[PDB]
């Protein structure tokens, strides 16, 4: 096993830690929110408050980064880049969690890890910045994971039902990529097991899906009426909300399967949603 330091130990990293801790791993998780120390501890990690005191890198074998970038790029590298670079050779594995927003708009065409990066908004550009900063660190066993839209226990659509104020936004041709948090955990674990310094992996399921179909299926499962639909160009969305419907692509997930040996527990939103509703595994 080893010792993993997890910056911004949140929703995703906690599922990984709950799986690793029983296997003998030592996990250290940071948060900038003092009210999250409890949740981090419960996930099997030693809680650290950061910003604050500098987290120690002594005895750390694995690094995981869940921290979102800002206009300057990656906050972890901004505060600790010098130290991490100097200790590059002591790590066996470093994972940076990125997103699929790096690809930008492809009018629904398929993209893979070799596709050029052309983000169309600030968040996507900041992600590209962050990736590039990490990839520049000499001799770091870096792995980049471009995560699709995350869902899972506590982050599902069934809480969203029954209280009105829900609408299905219809943008013609629009699909979104999704990934179940358990499958992210699988990928991270698999990559830890088969390190490949410099590798980039798309982490998404098998079925790009119109967002309105997910909402519809959740309602169907719950025996509730199909929420009303509104045309995208009539929905009066805030700039942020609108920005999510300004890029359309389909993302290949072959690399995690063929290189890492991962087999998705939830290949699509329908099997994921059925399991979530039951609070079950299947």
């Amino acid at each position: 096993t080893g010792t993993l330091l997890s910056f911004g130990h949140g929703y995703t990293a906690r599922v990984l830690s709950r799986a690793l801790a029983p296997q003998g791993w030592r996990i250290i998780g940071t948060s900038r929110n003092p009210d999250q120390m409890e949740a981090i501890r419960a996930s099997g990690a030693e809680p650290l408050l950061w910003p604050g005191e500098e987290p120690s890198l002594d005895g750390v074998t694995h690094l995981l980064i869940s921290t979102a970038p800002d206009s300057g790029g990656d906050p972890v590298l901004a505060a600790l880049g010098d130290q991490i670079a100097a200790r590059a050779a002591q790590f066996r594995w470093v994972g940076y969690l990125s997103t699929t927003a790096v690809y930008g708009d492809h009018d629904g065409a398929w993209v893979d890890e070799t596709t050029p990066l052309t983000p169309t908004a600030a968040r996507g550009r900041w992600r590209v910045m962050a990736e590039q900063q990490w990839q520049a660190v000499p001799n770091l066993p870096l792995h980049v994971f471009r995560l699709a839209g995350i869902y899972g226990p506590g982050r599902g659509p069934f809480s969203k039902l029954g209280k009105g104020g829900i609408r299905r936004i219809i943008k013609p041709g629009q699909v979104f990529s999704r990934i179940h948090v358990e499958d992210i955990a699988q990928v991270l674990a698999a990559s830890m097991a088969r390190p490949d310094p410099g590798a980039v992996y798309n982490v998404c399921d098998d079925e790009p899906v119109p967002p309105q179909d997910v909402i519809a299926y959740a309602a169907e499962l719950q025996g509730l009426p199909l929420p009303p639909a509104v045309d995208f160009d009539k929905a009066d969305l805030t700039p942020m909300a609108r920005s999510f419907y300004s890029e359309n692509k389909r993302v290949r997930n072959d690399r995690i399967k063929e290189e890492l040996g991962v087999r998705l527990k939830y290949p699509n939103y329908r099997v994921g949603l059925e399991a979530l509703q039951a609070d079950a595994e299947t």
